């Protein structure tokens, strides 16, 4: 939870 | 998985 691969900013889901 | 909370810098696990 944060940034980079999972919840947050960047991929996964979220934003990004 | 990255930053923030969980995996990677910062609180949690990893370093941080």
């Amino acid at each position: 939870v944060g940034a980079x691969a999972x919840v947050x900013w960047x991929w996964x889901w979220x934003w990004x």
